[PDB]
């Protein structure tokens, strides 16, 4: 799932 990470 690492594609599109918004960790903010």
């Amino acid at each position: 799932d690492r594609v599109y990470i918004h960790p903010f």
